[PDB]
């Protein structure tokens, strides 16, 4: 509804950029400053057009040059930056598997926030890319009921449109509060069917429903009768279906609230959602946390890597 941050620029001139990037890394050291005053003011798409220009006119390769020349967080986020958007959440998901580890967090941030649209061009550019199919990959990366749940969400076969079906509201309220009274365990698949397959219009009615009829918000049910991964990818579903902003203010937060940061949650989401809907989530992070996002991260972070960061929330002193 506020939108993002990070808008096309104005007057934006591809060659004049492409020398200004190349004068900054030029010779020994680094103008960091001058790299993030170009590049934080360009959209992706821009970006873009900056890379194809820096061929053209400096007769070299920009990202090349930047990982070069930058190092850590600050070149994670600029390369991030550079990076086209369909692109960096196919890395992103590919990085989150490879390896015997899983960055589950990660898995449940983009497959629960994305829509089905998204998540088709997603899983078709890491099919092109890695030559291996992304459900697959989730299947091998995750277990159980958490497994078919991010299977699901991958498989991007979700219910689309608005079709409000009054009845079978009612039915699936009904049936996920039997769900949660079920003598010898919740029953999960009915949670977790009636959260992958239904339409959004249709769940936000459910969630309704689920209110009139049990005094409790789905939220809270989900919280004392699931646990673990699959608890947090239901929860994701729930919140991003109501206010994706929200959830990604939520997730800044847990980023940086702790002892230490968890700068590849920052990042991606500070990368991810600039051009996006940044206003809103600084709105939203206001009224859950009561301080700024802005406070956050320039408590949380230092040096070029603070700057940049905070250019891409906007603000604020
Ligand atoms: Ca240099
Ligand atoms: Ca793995
Ligand atoms: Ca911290």
């Amino acid at each position: 509804t506020k939108g993002g941050t990070v808008k096309a620029a104005s007057g934006f001139n591809a060659m004049e950029d492409a020398q200004t990037l190349r004068k900054a890394m030029k010779g020994l050291g680094t103008d960091e400053d001058a790299i993030i005053s170009v590049l934080a003011y360009r959209n992706t798409a821009q970006r873009q057009e900056i890379r194809t220009a820096y061929k053209s006119t400096i007769g070299r390769d920009l990202i090349d040059d930047l990982k070069s020349e930058l190092s850590g967080n600050f070149e994670q986020v600029i390369v991030g930056m550079m990076t086209p958007t369909v692109l960096y959440d196919v890395q992103e998901l590919r990085r989150a598997m490879k390896g015997a580890g899983t960055d589950e967090g990660c898995l449940i941030e983009i497959l629960a926030s994305r829509t089905p649209e998204e998540i088709r061009r997603i899983s078709q550019t890491y099919q092109q890319q890695y030559g291996r199919s992304l459900e697959d990959d989730i299947r091998s990366d995750t277990s159980f009921m958490f497994q078919r749940v991010l299977v699901s969400l991958s498989a991007g076969g979700r219910d689309e449109g608005n079709y409000l079906d009054d009845a079978l509201v009612r039915q699936d309220a009904q049936d996920l509060y039997e769900a949660g009274e079920k003598k010898w365990g919740t029953d999960e698949v009915k949670f977790l069917t009636v959260l992958c397959s239904r339409n959004r219009n249709h769940l936000l009615h459910v969630f309704d429903e689920y209110k009139r009829i049990s005094q409790k918000d789905i939220e809270q049910s989900i919280k004392s009768e699931t646990s673990g991964s699959f608890e947090d990818a239901l929860l994701a579903i729930v919140k991003c279906m109501r206010n994706k902003s929200a959830y990604f203010a939520e997730k800044l937060y847990k980023s940086m609230k702790g002892l230490g940061t968890d700068d590849n949650t920052l990042i991606r989401v500070m990368v991810s959602r600039a051009e996006i809907d940044m206003l809103d989530i600084r709105a939203h992070f206001k009224r859950l946390y009561g301080k700024s996002l802005y406070s956050f991260i320039k408590g949380d972070t230092s040096g070029d890597y603070r700057k940049v960061l905070l250019v891409l929330c906007g603000g604020d002193d």
